[PDB]
DNA sequence: CCGACGCCGCATCAGC
DNA sequence: GCTGATGCGG
DNA sequence: GTCGG
């Protein structure tokens, strides 16, 4: 983090553009700039120097020059002082409360943690659980705890059916020493691109994890995606572990490689990789990589037998999970 | 300048 | 109830 | 906000 100060500034800027301005493309531009700057191996000495990076344009170049000179950015100092922006930014920190709901709540005079608690009845289920575990969800997860959580998920899954394969992805697969949450990829041979030979495949698994009191709440749940809350068991007299966010994603077993690539990320890595794919004439999702027709219409799925095979198609050298944290 | 900017699951809403 | 749009977050 | 074209 040679440029930690600059990247923090951009990140705050992006957050403003998303939560207050509701400008998703500006949100993404800042995040892209923050990401590129973040892997740049020199302490940036000037805006001109940063503007050599792809993603960093004239405005960000100017903002960087101001930051390096003063240590601050007037634009931000102002935003920080605007109550509406401050409140909207805060409220969006609760899971399930987005920029729209945040601006709505602040219109009603609901604008603090306390207002939220006193108005649970105005929250949907997701928002209610996000607020319940607000403080908890702020905390990160040491890798040691992720290893613990991994053993529990992987072993309980075999208790439901030994044909199941659960793979922890997200930041954990990228080798991060701590994760904001746990992301699990699930396959079962009875669920492929070609048929759904069994129902409840995800339910079965969610239930068992609840049965053993690992999963504690649910944010949302469908036939292939579960979003909820979990917690490690604590020892005698031991204070309890923080409640943690968990997402489980059941994908067609034949499409594992696109799946694991997709849920491994990072989110920005994906955005960069899929756009380059578009530049190279393919579309990549969590299921498939397909060619674009002269019209811009996805063709048929190409044969994939490894994550590397996906990289090949778009003419990128393979990058280990650890080198995908953009 | 201009159009594009990754791609998708689930929850909720409106409208029929 | 269904279908499409919008929110939200992955 | 940035970029290829
Ligand atoms: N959630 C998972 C994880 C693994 N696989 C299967 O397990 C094999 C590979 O085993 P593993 O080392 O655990 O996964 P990979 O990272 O894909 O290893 P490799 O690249 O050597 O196949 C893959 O062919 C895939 O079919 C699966 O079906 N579902
Ligand atoms: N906008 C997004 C967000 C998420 N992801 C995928 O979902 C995974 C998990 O999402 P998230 O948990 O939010 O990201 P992590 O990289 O795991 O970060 P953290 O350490 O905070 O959990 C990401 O790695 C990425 O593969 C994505 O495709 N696009
Ligand atoms: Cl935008
Ligand atoms: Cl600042
Ligand atoms: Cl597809
Ligand atoms: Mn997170
Ligand atoms: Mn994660
Ligand atoms: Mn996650
Ligand atoms: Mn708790
Ligand atoms: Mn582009
Ligand atoms: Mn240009
Ligand atoms: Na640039
Ligand atoms: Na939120």
């Amino acid at each position: 983090t040679l440029n930690g100060g600059i990247t923090d500034m951009l990140t705050e800027l992006a957050n403003f553009e998303k939560n207050v301005s509701q400008a998703i493309h500006k949100y993404n531009a800042y995040r892209k700039a923050a990401s590129v700057i973040a892997k740049y191996p020199h302490k940036i000495k000037s805006g001109a120097e940063a503007k050599k990076l792809p993603g960093v344009g004239t405005k960000i170049a100017e903002k960087i020059d101001e930051f390096l000179a003063t240590g601050k950015l007037r634009k931000l100092e102002k935003i920080r002082q605007d109550d509406t922006s401050s409140s909207i930014n805060f409220l969006t920190r609760v899971s399930g409360i987005g920029p729209s709901a945040a601006r709505k709540f602040v219109d009603e005079g609901i604008k603090t943690l306390e207002d939220l608690r006193k108005n649970e009845d105005k929250l949907n289920h997701h928002q209610r659980i996000g607020l319940k575990y607000f403080g908890d969800f702020e905390k990160r997860i040491p890798r040691e705890e992720m290893l613990q959580m991994q053993d529990i998920v992987l072993n309980e899954v075999k208790k439901v059916d030994s044909e199941y394969i659960a793979t922890v992805c997200g930041s954990f697969r990228r080798g991060a020493e701590s994760s904001g949450d746990m992301d699990v990829l699930l396959t079962h041979p009875s669920f492929t691109s070609e048929s759904t030979k069994q129902p409840k495949l995800l339910h079965q698994v969610v239930e068992q994890l609840q049965k053993v009191h690992f999963i504690t709440d649910t944010l949302s749940k469908g036939e292939t995606k579960f979003m909820g809350v979990c917690q490690l068991p604590s020892k005698n007299d031991e204070k309890e572990y923080p409640h943690r966010r968990i997402d489980i994603r059941l994908i067609p077993k034949d499409q594992y490689y696109c799946g694991v690539l997709a849920f491994t990320g990072s989110d920005i890595f994906n955005k960069n990789m899929r756009a380059h794919a578009l530049e190279k004439g393919f579309t990549i999702n969590e299921y498939t990589i397909r060619p674009l027709g002269v019209t811009g219409v996805a063709g048929e799925p190409l044969p994939v037998d490894s994550e590397k095979d996906i990289f090949d198609y778009i003419q990128w050298k393979y990058r280990e999970p650890k080198d995908r944290s953009e």
